[PDB]
C-alpha cells in the first residue's frame, strides 16, 4: 500500500476517452499493491455496457478460489474526460470513487489512478492499475505504457507489481 | 504494506540478546509501511522495564497530534534469544505476537521482524522495524545496519521507509 | 563510486548465457555511479554483432551533447558462460575487462558486474549495470530484476542509481 | 563519490567560527566517499598555525602504510565566517578550494563541505567531512551532529561513510 502526506494530487485525465471501447475483459497487468487485493493472482475486470454506464465486476484468484466485487461505472461528466465514477460498496459504505484514466490508446491499454484521502490524518493512499486487453503488453501498447511511465508525474513505475497469469495462478477449482 | 504468499518464513533471531539493554526510548528510524502507522511521523517505542517484563508504549505524531498503543513485552523463552512476545490488542483480540530480533549491537540499534499470517488466503504480511536510540544512525551502528540490510535473507531494504524526525514532524500540540 | 576493502569477490555468472541475443540497444536502466559516466543521462549500449565478436558503443547525453566510447566484446571462454571480455581503452591503455552476467532472461534484461582491483592498495571498486532492451522495466523482467536484487550477495540495490530517460535528458543536438 | 547535475548549491557557513580553535589534530569520523581517499582508514588532519594561516596535513593509513598531503588553509575573508580557502595541489594544479563550515561547536567537531564544479559537464561533486577531536562522537557533540544532519539541506546522512579507528586500521608498519 502506497501512502503519502497531504491532499490528493491534481491529476490530468485524458481529454479523449472513448466510452465505446470501455467494455469486455481487461487483465490487470500491474497495480500498486492494496489491502483489498492482498494475495490475489490472475486479476481481471469485466465491463458490460448499458448506455453511458457499465456494470463492473473485478475478479482474482487465490489458491484455486475466485473472489470478486460487483458495482457500476459511469462518467463523472463528459464521456471524453477520462474521469469515471466506480460505485462500489466497501464496509457497507457505498461511495462513487473517481477513477482517472491517465493514459490510454482507446484500444489495448488503460492506466488509471484512484486516490483515497484521509481527512483526519491529512494524508492519502494512491491506487494505480495498468489494465490491458492482453495478459502481456506487446508492441505499440507496451511502447505507449513505457513512455507514459517515464514521464508520469503521478505513477511510480518501481512501485508497480505485475500480476501472475500462470495457468497455475489462474486455476479455479 | 508488504504481502507475500505462503506461511511465515523461518527466521533466525540473535542468540546473544542482552535483555538488560531492552529499555528506554527507541526511535523508529525506518520500517516497512503498515496500515496502523500510516501517515505517522517521528515514531518511537518506549520500554519501561518491570523486572520480568517491559511495558511497551509506541507513539507517533500526525499533524501536531500524538497517537499511541500500550502493551507488554517478554522473552518467548531464554532471554538471550531474540524472540520476544509483544502482547498487544488489536480489533478486540489480544495476541502474543512474536517479534524476532534479526540484528542488534545490544546498545544502539535493533532490527526486528514480525510476520502476520492469513490462514484463509494462505499468505502473510511482513512487518520490519529499524529501531535506534538515536534519531540518526551514526558510526559503527550505521555501518552495521547497512551491512545487515545488504546480506539479509528477510528484509528488502528497498521496501524500507525512513522516518521523518524534523522538528516540525515531531512537534506535538 | 563504490569502494570496498579487499580483493574482488568470486561471483557466479550465468551458465546458460545466449550469445546469440547479444546484439542491439540496451538501455542503462540502472548502475552504480562511476567517474566516467558522471553527469551522463539517458545512457545506452549498442552491441553490433560481427559473429565471433561484437562492436561495443556506449553512450550517454549530458546537456544535449552526446559522449561515447567504442570497443569490442567477446566471450572469455565458452559462449554459454556469462563472462565476457570488454576490450576498452582508458588512460591510453587497452584492457580486456571481465564483465560477469549475474542474472539474465536472455531476452529483455541483463544484470552485470565488473570489479576493478587496486593491487597496491588491496582494495576494489565495484561496477554494476542493469541493462534492458526497454527504458522501463515492465512485466516479468521487472519482477526478475527485483527478486535478483533482493537475493544478490554482490549487488546492494541501495547503491543503484536509476537513469533518466526523459525526452529532455535524451535530447541531443 | 557523490555527483549531481547543476551548479554548486548555495550553502550557509557558520558566522561564529573560532579560527583560534582551528589548530591541532582532528580525526575524520565520517565523509562522503571520494577517489582521493579510496580505501583509506583511520584518517585525520593536522592544522599548524602560521600567522593568519594554518599549515594542513591530511593523513590516512592503508595496510600499515601512511599516505598524506600537505597544503595551507586561510580564511576567505573575516575569520568569523566559516569559509576557508584550502590551497592544495592535485594533477600538477594548485587551487584555492572553498571549504564551508556548515556546523560546529568550536570545541569538539566540524561538519564541512567542498563542492567541485565541472564547467564542461555543467555538474558538481559533493565533498563532506565530519571532523572531530575525538574518534567517537559522544554527548552534546554527538547530539549536535545528529541534529544538524536532521535538517541539513545539503548533507545526506545516509551517504556518509564512517572511518575505521581499529588499532589494526590505525597500525603503521
Ligand atoms: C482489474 C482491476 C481490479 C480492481 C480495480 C478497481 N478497484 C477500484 C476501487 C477500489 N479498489 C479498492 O481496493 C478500493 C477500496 C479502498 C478502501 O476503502 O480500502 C476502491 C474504492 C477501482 C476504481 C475506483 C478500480 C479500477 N479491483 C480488483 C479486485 C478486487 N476488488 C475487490 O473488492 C475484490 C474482492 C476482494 C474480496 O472480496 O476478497 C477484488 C478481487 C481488480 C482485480
Ligand atoms: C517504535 C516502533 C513502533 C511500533 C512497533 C511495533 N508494533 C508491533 C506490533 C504490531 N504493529 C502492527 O501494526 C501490528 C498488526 C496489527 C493488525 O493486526 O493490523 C502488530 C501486531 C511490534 C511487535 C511485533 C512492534 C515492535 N509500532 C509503532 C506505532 C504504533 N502502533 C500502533 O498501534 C499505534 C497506534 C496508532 C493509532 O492508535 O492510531 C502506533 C502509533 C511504532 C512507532
Ligand atoms: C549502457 C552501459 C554503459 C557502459 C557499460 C560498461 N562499461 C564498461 C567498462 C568500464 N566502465 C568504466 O567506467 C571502466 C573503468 C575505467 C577506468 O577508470 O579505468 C570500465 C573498464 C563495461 C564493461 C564491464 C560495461 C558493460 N559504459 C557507458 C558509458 C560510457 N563509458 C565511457 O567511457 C563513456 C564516454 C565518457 C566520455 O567520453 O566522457 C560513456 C558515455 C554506458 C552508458
Ligand atoms: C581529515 C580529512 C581529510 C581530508 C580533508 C580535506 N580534503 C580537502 C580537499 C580535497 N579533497 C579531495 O579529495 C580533493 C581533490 C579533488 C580532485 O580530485 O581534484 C580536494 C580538493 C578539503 C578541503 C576542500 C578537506 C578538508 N583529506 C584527507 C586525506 C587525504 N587527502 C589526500 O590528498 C591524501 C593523499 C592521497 C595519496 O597520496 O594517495 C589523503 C590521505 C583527510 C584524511
Amino acid at each position: 500500500n502506497v501512502y503519502h502526506d497531504g491532499a490528493c494530487p491534481e491529476v490530468k485525465p485524458v481529454d479523449n476517452f472513448d466510452w465505446s471501447n470501455y467494455h469486455g475483459k481487461w487483465w490487470e497487468v500491474a497495480k500498486y499493491p492494496n489491502s483489498v487485493e492482498k494475495y490475489g493472482k490472475c486479476g481481471w475486470a469485466e465491463y458490460t455496457p448499458e448506455g453511458k454506464s457499465v456494470k463492473v465486476s473485478n475478479y482474482h484468484v487465490i489458491h484455486g478460489k475466485e473472489y470478486f466485487i460487483e458495482g457500476t461505472a459511469y462518467p463523472v461528466g463528459d464521456s471524453k474526460i477520462g474521469k469515471i465514477y466506480h460505485k462500489l460498496t466497501y464496509g457497507g459504505v457505498t461511495k462513487e470513487n473517481v477513477f482517472n484514466v491517465l493514459s490510454t490508446d482507446n484500444k489495448n491499454y488503460i492506466i488509471g489512478y484512484y486516490c483515497k484521502y484521509d481527512e483526519d490524518k491529512k494524508g492519502h493512499q494512491d491506487f494505480v492499475w495498468v489494465l490491458s486487453r492482453s495478459k502481456v503488453l506487446t508492441g505499440e501498447a507496451k511502447t505507449a505504457v513505457e513512455n507514459y511511465l517515464i514521464g508520469s508525474p503521478v505513477v511510480d513505475s518501481q512501485k508497480l507489481v505485475y500480476s501472475d497469469f500462470s495457468e497455475a495462478a489462474c486455476k479455479v477449482n
